[PDB]
């Protein structure tokens, strides 16, 4: 999957497509715009193909990763989604939505202590009061 | 033999339990021995092998990222530290080392983001002291 493909790329350490500037920036921006248009039209499969393409070319891109993670969560590939949300967080995503959505994923993965850690982190650090209410709703049901 | 012939049929590695747990532990220990002896190229072979066998093992991945960092392959190290962070979810040591990498890449705003993530979320006091020292210098 996405994570294993990234690890194998990193192991092999070769010269990469982006290292070659294989695709210009304004074309990558365009492909991202198309990926999101598929996504907004419900064309989850076209969106996934485009986001997977983007993440092969530039995996360490917050916006690409967040888009693919959302599609994995929709497709109930909850572990891949959780992992990619955490990648986005390490890369600098500047809010707690990756953590909130990872909590949802961990619940579906029957990992309630991980989920609790995610929602508590939202409540303790987010400045989105509505997101914190949603996080508390989830915490209240983990018993 | 029977075991290899079955593993290869299925392949076409860890899901199959191809290598016993205690032998994997031994290889990890030997990799760390090479590393501690300064034999970085030997350590790198062993950590690459470990990571191919179990690409979701945070400590195996951290070992390879440390070698990329030692070898001044700073972007490759930073990239792998992000995966390492993601697999363990709540250990900010890879993020700390990513901050070091970003400084060497002359990306101080990225470094500051890394060290701030450590300060705000880690419960590792010794790590946070190091992170704050860097923050004091940037
Ligand atoms: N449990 C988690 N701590 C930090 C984080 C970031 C993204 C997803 C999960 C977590
Ligand atoms: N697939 C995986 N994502 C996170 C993780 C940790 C340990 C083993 C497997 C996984
Ligand atoms: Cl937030
Ligand atoms: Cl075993
Ligand atoms: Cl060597
Ligand atoms: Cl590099
Ligand atoms: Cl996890
Ligand atoms: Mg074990």
């Amino acid at each position: 999957g996405s994570i294993s493909t990234a690890v194998i790329d990193a192991i092999n350490s070769g010269a990469t497509l982006k290292d070659i500037n294989a695709i210009p920036d304004d074309m990558m921006d365009d492909i991202y715009s198309y990926a999101y248009d598929f996504y907004n039209k419900g064309r989850i499969e076209e969106a996934e193909v485009f986001f997977r393409f983007l993440c092969i070319y530039d995996f360490y891109n917050v916006d690409y990763i967040m888009g693919l993670a959302a599609i994995y969560q929709i497709k109930e590939q909850f572990q891949q989604a959780a992992d990619l949300y955490a990648v986005a967080f390490a890369l600098g995503k500047n809010d707690y939505t990756p953590v909130f959505h990872t909590g949802q994923c961990q619940l579906r993965l029957k990992a309630p202590l991980k989920a609790k850690e995610c929602f508590e982190l939202v409540i303790q650090h987010s400045n989105d009061e509505k997101l914190k209410i949603k996080a508390q709703s989830y915490l209240d049901a983990i018993q």
